[PDB]
């Protein structure tokens, strides 16, 4: 699993606060920012993301939003960049005010395997 | 004997307070601004010198004039300015859902609306009052 992150730093945003909102969900991300504010990120550990989804009891929405964003061997979801500043995950649309576009690239593992690892059925009996 | 200028917008968590305020003041340099604990911005301005200058130096009076009209309600005119472009004092009229904008409501107390229009956004290079 490779984690690709995309979003923007608008003229009125702080670079520090956007990099931290991103890191609050994906701590090991390396970010590059273009002259025009484009944010290109790459992460790997799903630990924190999984930890938060469970602590906030939102696996129901997570499991669903993952299915919806599944296209091929890639899964694209959108997280509210603002709520992420306080390490809180909110799934939103692509037109939000902008969001953190996260694109999971599945190398070997099958999709089904990915769904139950991130957002398994009930808060129960989960793969690791 | 006045034009009341009311500024409204917000400062979201990932936004910088300094940048938002300067963006507002790039358009209205003498803005009196207060920020609620939730990030709601409330400002009050008076001079329209900077606003007229920029609409002219940027050659945008046709869009300005039409938008002033499209946003009239009687004695209150409401327009929406792109907050991002205002950071470099570039005036861009937008909608209410811009990814927030600067809501600017002009309160025309004892100055006729028709006269306000020709003062901020006159017709094709025509007569200009002071």
């Amino acid at each position: 699993v490779e984690i690709e992150i995309r979003t923007k730093i608008h003229p009125t945003e702080s670079e520090d606060k956007v990099l931290k909102a991103i890191r609050n969900i994906f701590p090991d991300a390396e970010i590059e920012i273009s002259e025009e504010g484009e944010v290109y990120g790459r992460a790997y550990s799903l630990d924190r993301f999984r930890e938060l989804l469970r602590k906030q009891r939102i696996l129901d929405t997570a499991r669903s939003e993952i299915l919806k964003g599944r296209n091929g061997k890639e899964v694209t979801i959108y997280l509210n960049k603002q709520t992420a500043t306080v390490s809180r995950i909110n799934f939103c649309d692509e037109n939000a005010v902008s969001p953190i576009k996260v694109t999971f690239r599945l190398n070997n593992i099958p999709f089904s395997r990915f769904l139950d690892y991130i957002a398994p059925e009930t808060k129960d009996g989960r793969p690791v």
